[PDB]
């Protein structure tokens, strides 16, 4: 029935949020997003896709051949993701006049929840509600990532892998996701001289060898940094708000508003 | 009083800008033939033909006490002319979305301009990389002279070096010799780059050392081929009319469909530095 | 070839020419531990080791 905190506080609580937030988020690294639409928009368009038209008519004059565009114009609704924490009225008081910590570690579990359950999204869409998941796309694009535990392991797949993007005429500078099982275990420093196997592959990569713990076991990832092949649409960033004050004890949420759109699901592959 | 009608440009200053950096950088990343070769600056709109220079020559410089040589080296009949062509795509864009990007959401989407040009940029390549007969173009896999070397070793552990080490001979034997360049196919680049050849390291290292001008990778050749050139001028060119860019065809039923332009020829003057399967 | 330079009292810091089919050949990169063969050659000569394709297949 009020608004409890006062500006320092505040600052220190939205601080710790995006310290969490821009430490834990792993995806943020590979993909680059549309600007923040505010929270106003709820739908944004979609991918354009298998635009089979070579356009290489190369003919003085011009021909007629056809123009790319959307496959099928359609649009999808841009989830909400959340996490809600509590806060003792005396515990504010407490910090206002004995100590002055106001301990937050309320906030960091929230927005450590709130990034990883973001990630799980991205890497994962949700079945029930139904959306697109980086392992689980279709047109994938899939290579058998087996026979590792071997010298020559990883690389022989991230060949093929870079190999079979070429091949489908989508090419650029790489990154690769690995789950942190490998991305350790693959630390087998000797390939021939001196070079660490997982250095040789970011020099094939050239956009870092990122890994994220909520992969599964023996999964991994390349895709094509650019954009105009896979997107970020954010409607607004991590942020923590107030939702009222009950039983004079006040609860608050992390809010986060996020949805990938592949456009050219061409830059993938898996196991 | 407002957007409908068939006016001009409808894109702001900005949503222009944009659009042609998008082009220019998805080409920059999209094109391998021209980093191989090197361009005849950019001529502009109108030079519609460029010269074609005629053949080899087998005369080489010469020294004496006094000059005496005389040195000749002089085209013989003709100097058959020839024209740049050019090539384009399609940019359907809703007038509903750039309506939206005005007074509402507002990340004005050009997706459709980076696939556009891409595919430009792979035909474009597809020219370089092989002639169309339509035009009665040449193409370095299917040139005149291209001094055709097997190769029928590749799937073994080292059976990679042997191959461009004899195409570099051959290069050479026609006293041709000079900083060369690589390119292969896709499937044939990655089993290149296997593992230590048995004698050191990865083979893509000594290749490259031995080329002197890198090893280039192209989706757009056949499945089991590839070439070895001389880098430098005096031997291959390609003339440029004009770079890409992105320009208003017209107005569709209500929509606005763009078209991404250049105009590129290659010249080779002098058909000695191919060498192939 | 160092040692015969040195035993006719003519030394200082020499240089290497290899034709193009050894200078690029002789990256058999393994010596024992690390370093790049041509590197350690380059590290005896102090002057560079060049290549010119104009010489012979097996000259330098």
């Amino acid at each position: 029935a009020e608004n409890p905190l006062r500006e320092e506080e505040w600052a220190r609580l939205n601080e710790t949020v995006i310290q969490v937030a821009r430490r834990s988020l792993v995806g943020r690294r590979i993909l680059d997003i549309y600007g923040p639409l505010g929270a106003g928009v709820q739908t944004v368009p979609y991918d354009e896709f298998q635009g089979v038209s070579p356009g290489a008519v190369d003919i003085v004059g011009e021909q007629e051949t056809a123009m790319v565009f959307t496959d099928a114009r359609k649009f999808k609704t841009i989830p909400i993701i959340y996490k809600d924490f509590l806060l003792h009225w005396r515990d504010i008081e407490a910090a206002r006049t004995h100590n002055m910590p106001l301990d937050v570690s309320a906030a960091a579990g929230a927005a450590a929840l709130c990034a990883q359950q973001e990630d799980e999204l991205i890497f994962y869409g949700d079945a029930r509600l139904g959306y697109e998941g980086l392992m689980t796309a279709n047109g994938r694009l899939t290579v058998p990532l087996g026979d590792w535990t071997s010298p020559g392991g990883g690389f022989q797949a991230i060949v093929e892998a870079t190999r079979k993007l070429n091949e489908q005429g989508h090419f650029g500078p790489y990154a690769v996701v690995l789950s942190p099982r490998l991305y350790s275990q693959l630390h087998r420093i000797y390939e021939k001289t001196g070079v660490l196997e997982i250095e040789t592959i970011r020099q094939l990569a050239s956009d870092g060898v990122y890994q994220s713990n909520r992969l599964r076991g023996e999964s991994g990832v390349v895709v094509s940094t650019g954009r105009e092949n896979m997107d970020l649409a954010v409607s607004m960033d991590m942020v923590a708000a107030y939702l009222g004050a009950s039983r004079m004890n006040h609860p608050f949420r992390v809010l986060e508003a996020l949805l990938l759109r592949i456009k050219h699901p061409d830059a993938i592959c898996t196991l």
